Parts: C-alpha cells; structure tokens; sequence
C-alpha cells in the first residue's frame, strides 16, 4: 500500500508514507514506466493550494492552529476571492524556496537544503532591475570562491500578462559558434541561444570560451541584452595534478552553476524567473560538460595526449581518459580554493539525506537516475540504494524557452 | 501527435514513439502517483486467453495468421485445457517461445543476440540424476572451449498439484561463501546461504576464496540431491593485467560462463520453473560489481594500495582508477584466455543497435535504463543519452521465490 524501498548493500528496508502527499501525477502507469524521460510530455484549485502550502508553513514553525494561522488563512481567501490570486509574505517565501530544492528529485546536493540565501526580487520593473539583482546574486553566492547557496526570486506570473523571464538557462554559459564547415566552436548546447544574442545586438568572441550575455525579459517586452562584468564571473583553468601536458590544452570552466530557466511554484503561485545556484559536483564539468559527444567531446584529445591505444574499445582508453579530467577538475579548483564536491562525497552526503528524511517526514523523492553519478556508478552507495520518486509541492518545474 | 510515449536521444536529437508496450497484459509497480522503477522486485479463463495470445504470437512470427492450421491449433489448446486443465508447446513452439523471453527482457543488454539461442528440449526429464545430466551437456556446449554459445535448457513445466523441477542454485557457476568465526566472510559473500544450503545436504565444503558450489537440484515431490560439476567442465581465468605485472599475483579468478538456474519462464501461461540459460560476460559485471562491490568481493582497497592510491581520501579517485585497472584486468585476461567477453562500450553500442531492429520489426522495446547503463562510466556510453520505456511482454523470465 506503501512502497518498500530496500538497500541492497547493507539489507535495510524503509517503507515511504510521504509519496502519500503527492498531488500531482508523473508520467508513469501501471502498464509503462517512463521515469527515463528527461520532460514531461479555476480561484477554487489555487485556494487549496494556497491553503495546503500556509497549514505547511505554520506546521514547520510549530504554530499550527494559532491565531496568526487563522488570520494568514482568512487574508488568503479574502485576497483570492476579491482578486484571482494573492501575494506572499517574504517569511513563507523563504520556506516555500527551501521546501522546493528539499522536493526536488533530481538534486543530489538536497544535505544542504536548509541552507539557502533567498533574495526576493519581487519589486523587479525592468529588465535593468533584474540585471542588477542578478549581479547580485552571483557576486554573493560566488564570494570568492567561497560558494554559498542562493536563489533571487522576480515577480510572479499574472492572469493575462506576459511573464517575467531569463532566456539564458543557465546564469553562466559558454557561447557554441556554429562554423562554415558546420562544426561547432564552444560549447555546442548553446548555439541556439548564441545565435539569439547576436540577433539582439552581441559582439560575439570567437573562442571556445566565451562567457555569454544575458537576455532579461520584462513583461510583454522585447528581451533586452546585458554582458557580466568580466570580475563577477570566477573561473578555474584546468590542469592535472601529475600529467603536466593537460594545461597546454587551455581548458577551464565557471565555478558557479546557475539555473536559471525553471519555474518555481509555491502555494500555487508560479515564478516564471527565479534563479538559483549552489556549487558544481565534480563529475558535472569533468564528465558531461567535457566529455559528452555532443559538448566539449575532448575524450579522445585526451587520451592521445595520454597516448593511449584509441583504435579499440576494449584497451578502456574512454574510462581511463574520464577518470584523469575529472580528477584534473577537482584538484584545480582545490588549487583555486573554489568550492567543489566530487561524486563519492557528494553520494554519501545524499544517503545521509535520505536518513534524515526518513525521520523527518517518512520518506524522499528521487530519481535514480539522475542521483547515480555519470562515472563509477556502482561505486557510490545511492547506486545500491531504491528510490521512489513522486512530485512534491513546492516544486521546481521545467517551463517551455520563452521564444 | 501519436498516443504513444515519445521516446528521445539527446545525443542524437532523434524521436520515436513506442508502440509496442500496447501488447503489454501485465502491469509494472509504477503509478501516475509514483515511479516504483529502480526497485528491483515487482486456471481456466486466464490459462486460455494466455495460451491463444501465445498462439496468434507464434502463428504471426510464420505468417499464418487466420490460417486454417492456426485456428485448428487454436482448438486444439482449448480442448486440451478442457478436458484436462493444461496444455502443451510444440517443440518449434517452445523454441519460439524461449527466444521471445529474452527478446522480452527489460534487463539485459545482449538481446542483439536473441535471434540466436540454442533452445535444449528437456521436458522428458523424470529425476535429478537426468538434471546433472542435462545441465552438464548444456554446460559443456554452452563453453565450446571458450568460444561461447548461448543456450537454454528447457525442464518439465508447473503440472496441476504435482511437484517442481526447481535447480536451488541461482546460477549453474558460483563460488562459495564461508562464514567465518570472527563474522567475516571467505569467497563469495552472496552465496553464503546457498553455500550453508550445501553443506546441510552433505557437501564436504573447500575453504578458499573461490570453490566452485555444487549444484542441488529438485525433481518433482524429492528433496533436493547433490551433484559435484566435474572440474573440467567449468572453464575459470585466472585474472592478470596488461601492465601491472602485480596484478596476477593477487590470485583471482572468475568462471566463464554466466547461468542464470532460478529464473521462471512463462510461455502462454505454462510456466517452467527449472530452464536455466546462459550468454557470456559482460566485462563490468565481474570487473565492477563482482569484484568492487562492498558486499561481494570488495577488492578496490586492496587494488588501490597495490595501485600505491591515497585511499584516505574520495578526491583521489582512487575508486575510480582502481576500478577501471581491474576492468581492463578482466578483459585483457579472457582475451588472452580466448574466451568469449565483451566490454561495456561494444556492448552498449550493439544495445543501440538492437533497439533500432527492434523499433522497425515491433515499433519498441522493453528497457530499463537503471540495468541496461553499465555501473562504471554510463555517460560514455550511448545507452545513457537514450530514453528508454520499461513494460513487461510475455514470453517472459520472471524471478521466482527461492525453493526453501
Ligand atoms: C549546494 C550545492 C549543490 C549541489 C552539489 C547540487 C548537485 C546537483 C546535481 C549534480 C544535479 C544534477 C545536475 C545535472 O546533471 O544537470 C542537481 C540538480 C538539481 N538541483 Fe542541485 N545541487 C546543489 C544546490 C542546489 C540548489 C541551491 C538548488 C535550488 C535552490 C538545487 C536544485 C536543483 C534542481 C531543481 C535540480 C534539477 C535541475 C533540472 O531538472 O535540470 N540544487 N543538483
Ligand atoms: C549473449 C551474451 C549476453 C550478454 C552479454 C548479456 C548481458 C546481460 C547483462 C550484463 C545483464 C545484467 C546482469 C546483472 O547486472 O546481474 C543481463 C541480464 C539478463 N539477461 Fe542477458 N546477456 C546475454 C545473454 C542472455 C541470454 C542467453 C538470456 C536468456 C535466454 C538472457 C536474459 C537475461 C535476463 C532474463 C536478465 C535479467 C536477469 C535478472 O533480472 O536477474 N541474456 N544480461
Ligand atoms: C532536457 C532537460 C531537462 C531538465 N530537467 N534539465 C536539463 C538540463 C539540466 C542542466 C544542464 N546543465 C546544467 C545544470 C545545472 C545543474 C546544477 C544546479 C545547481 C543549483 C547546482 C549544481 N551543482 N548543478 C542543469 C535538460
Ligand atoms: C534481487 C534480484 C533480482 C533480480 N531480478 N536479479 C538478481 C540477480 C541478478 C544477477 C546477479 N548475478 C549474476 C547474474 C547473471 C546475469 C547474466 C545472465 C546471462 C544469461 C548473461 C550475462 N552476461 N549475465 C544475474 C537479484
Ligand atoms: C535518458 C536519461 O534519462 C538522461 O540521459 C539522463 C540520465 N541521467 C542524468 N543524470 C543527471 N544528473 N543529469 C542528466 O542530465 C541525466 N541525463
Ligand atoms: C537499487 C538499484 O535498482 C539496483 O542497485 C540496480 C541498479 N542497476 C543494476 N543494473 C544491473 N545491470 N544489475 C544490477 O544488479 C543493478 N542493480
Ligand atoms: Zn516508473
């Protein structure tokens, strides 16, 4: 009636009741599971919502049922009644922030939850607002290197007027430049966000390197251009602790990762911009972003400057090659004193995670197969370890690009 | 468009929609509610609309259906469930239906292969003794001195109140696991149980780290009877690397051939309980989890301080590069012992293969992408990028409750 979710490396069995408090369907059915797709394909709804996530707040500071609960509620049903919709107060802001990245399935990083600087930017007009709240953000959460966790919330969706958006996905990217011969210069998930900053005016660079601008959107406004002052922007350049040939291949990478295209919806209310970061787990940069086919793709540069045997699968010069970048990613950001965290850390923190939630709410949502690290899979311990997942609410959402 | 799950690869960008899991009679753990994916546990009208679904899916695979012989086999399996409560497979029915199991399987990784699996009829076996007998031969042809075959023996099925044929060993070649007085474990922590099962049986138990088990296995209404496999019979290499020359003086080993003994298959609701199979490696599944597992072999340390790591700390990776050290052990040893491996990448590759055979010829394919990405390196592989749709098709393997 409840799931068992066992470990089958230490033989221990949970049984979790909070998928019980889900109320929103994923994309699975008896008949097919789909939990390996990457996207999902009236006042009277908003009201319970709205009522749910206030009963949650005055639950998490042990004042459920007091007045302050009965009056927050009435203002709600007032506010709805009379208007379509309500406004939050910046104290359950913060919570519904938290309780977010607490729900969210796919973070590995969920130890820290509770530890998060929230910036509410609700008093955003303009574009311009927007670009200095977002200096902001990165220069606090960025703190010489020194990475805090933080997230700056714009204002709310409205019935009937455009949203407020970033376009970039991330607050810190590299420019991919499709070339004559149809290659890619820089990184190639970003061509076509590339191609829309030229279109609205960018100088674009031509390495391989290039930190991208920023396109802000205003309500029903065209997106408006903004370049990062190059100081805000922290980077590591990327050599290996023995091999001392692999900083001649002039690599590096941004120390802040930054989301910025998702939605954050508390107590119904969504927020179209609202961008978040915390700091990189190693294996992200070391072996998605520059060992992906379809991203930097350096492998195989690697591992012939490692003179590896390349001509066959079997001599593991892909596995080899993996290894040494994401080793040579930790130890330069521990050179640079830039937070980072590699994988077996990272996995062992989660298990303890799912520990404490277990106790605190009988339960944690999680998608397997984002928690198990890219490399070395087996040898984390969330690899052994079941998971259910279901969508809690506050929640992060992926939203469709704004164009 | 189409009412179907949309199926992506992001490293390619290119769509499918899959069709097949429409033919799907059995319903997974997941709900609209929750995803149940990564766990890895779960009469005459159902007999009957079981065995003519099998029928029409044997009928279509020759291209008869509506044909005259596939409306008389048809009534034959109806009068047959009548007066009697079962049915029986013909014998290119049973090799159909065993083929289609492991083309079913959400699981495995080799089913490029499926199309070519030696199907060994046993359902005339009548004792444990003729068990050994059959499993021997399908060990010494499923060996082929290295150049290994795939193959699957087929025992008596399920017979209205009458016993099992059941093997109790999991797979046909195992090592033993040895409690010991201080709680540790000597060999194959895994086995424990089945190597205490042994003993209780009258086994004289070995003591080293890699003793082959016997096998128990249990003909219908007997206890279980115990059989020694002839040493020769099971082909082991011992393990060494290409350049580490300490490597080899570590002394492990691993056996060739991967046999799974306690898996049901189900064939239009007849159900086989004894019909153990088997391929050949997959380098990551001795390499990794055989080997680097906490509770298997655990060698990682061992390696990593032969290695000369700093195992004091995760930022070394020294995991990692220990395990990617005694992966290339594993295949540079049976590629020097000439014995049939593939590594994770060839594998994977041909898995891709495999599912764009199998969107033409069945428009989909059964996968579950926890089992099918490999537990070293996933995203160096193409399997990884791939959304994959997991359902259960029947013929099928299913596991089934340990016989004691
Ligand atoms: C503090 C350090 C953090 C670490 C080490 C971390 C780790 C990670 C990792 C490795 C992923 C998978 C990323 C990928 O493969 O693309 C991820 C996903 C995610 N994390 Fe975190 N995280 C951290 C902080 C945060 C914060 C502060 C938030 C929000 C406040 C957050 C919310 C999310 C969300 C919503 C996803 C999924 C994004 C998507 O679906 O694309 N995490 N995390
Ligand atoms: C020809 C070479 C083959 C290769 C390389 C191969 C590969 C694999 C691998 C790597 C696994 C996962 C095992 C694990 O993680 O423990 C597996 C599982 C499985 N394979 Fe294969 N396979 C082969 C042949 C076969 C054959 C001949 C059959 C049956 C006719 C089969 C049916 C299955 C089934 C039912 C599972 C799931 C086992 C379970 O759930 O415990 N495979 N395969
Ligand atoms: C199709 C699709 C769906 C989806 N939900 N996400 C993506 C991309 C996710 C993605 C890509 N690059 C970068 C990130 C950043 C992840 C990230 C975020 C934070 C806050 C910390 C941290 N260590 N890592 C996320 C793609
Ligand atoms: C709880 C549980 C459930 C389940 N369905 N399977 C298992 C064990 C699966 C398992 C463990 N070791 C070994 C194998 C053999 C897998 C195997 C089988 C074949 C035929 C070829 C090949 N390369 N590999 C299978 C455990
Ligand atoms: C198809 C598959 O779901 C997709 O490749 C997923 C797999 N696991 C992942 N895990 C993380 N952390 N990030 C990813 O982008 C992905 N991609
Ligand atoms: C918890 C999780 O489902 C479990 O550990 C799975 C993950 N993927 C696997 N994949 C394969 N091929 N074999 C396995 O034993 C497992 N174990
Ligand atoms: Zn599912």
């Amino acid at each position: 009636k409840f799931p068992r979710v066992k470990n089958w490396e230490l033989g221990s069995i949970t049984y979790d009741t909070l998928c019980a408090q889900s109320q929103q369907d994923g994309p699975c059915t008896p008949r097919r599971c789909l939990g390996s797709l990457m996207l999902p394909r009236p006042a009277e709804q908003l009201l319970s919502q709205a009522r749910d996530f206030i009963n949650q707040y005055y639950s998490s500071i042990k004042r459920s049922g007091s007045q302050a609960h009965e009056e927050r509620l009435q203002e709600v049903e007032a506010e709805v009644a009379s208007t379509g919709t309500y406004h939050l107060r910046e104290s359950e802001l913060v919570f519904g922030a938290k309780q977010a990245w607490r729900n969210a399935p796919r973070c590995v990083g969920r130890i820290q939850w509770g530890k998060l600087q929230v910036f509410d930017a609700r008093d955003c007009s303009s574009a311009q607002e927007m670009f200095t709240y977002i200096c902001n953000h990165i220069k606090y959460a960025t703190n010489r290197g020194n990475l805090r966790s933080a997230i700056t919330v714009f204002p709310q969706r409205a019935p009937g007027r455009g949203d407020f958006r970033i376009w970039n996905s991330q607050l810190v990217r590299y420019a991919g430049y499709r070339q004559q011969d149809g290659s890619v210069r820089g990184d190639p998930a970003n061509v076509e966000i590339t191609e829309l900053c030229i279109q609205h005016g960018w100088t674009p660079g031509n390495g391989r390197f290039d930190v991208l601008p920023l396109l802000l959107q205003a309500p029903d406004e065209a997106p408006e251009l903004f370049v990062l002052p190059p100081e805000l922007v922290l980077e590591v350049p990327l050599e290996h602790p023995t091999l001392e040939w692999f900083a001649a291949l002039g690599l590096r990478w941004y120390a802040l990762p930054a989301v910025s295209n998702m939605l954050l919806e508390i107590g119904g209310l969504e927020f179209s911009a609202a961008p978040f970061s915390g700091w990189y787990m190693s294996t992200e940069i070391g072996t998605r972003d520059l060992c992906d086919p379809h991203r930097y793709n350096i492998l195989e540069d690697v591992a012939v400057c490692m003179d590896l045997d390349t001509r066959t699968t079997s001599s593991l010069w892909k596995d080899k090659a993996a290894v040494e970048i994401n080793l040579a990613v930790l130890h330069s950001f521990q050179l640079a004193k830039v937070t980072i965290v590699d994988h077996h850390a990272a996995t062992v923190s989660f298990m303890k995670h799912l520990d404490n939630e277990q106790k605190a709410r009988g339960g944690c949502p999680a998608d397997w197969a984002w928690i198990v690290p890219p490399i070395s899979g087996s040898l984390t311990p969330v690899f052994h370890q079941e998971m259910v997942n279901y969508i809690l609410s506050p929640a992060f959402r992926y939203q469709p690009d704004p164009w």
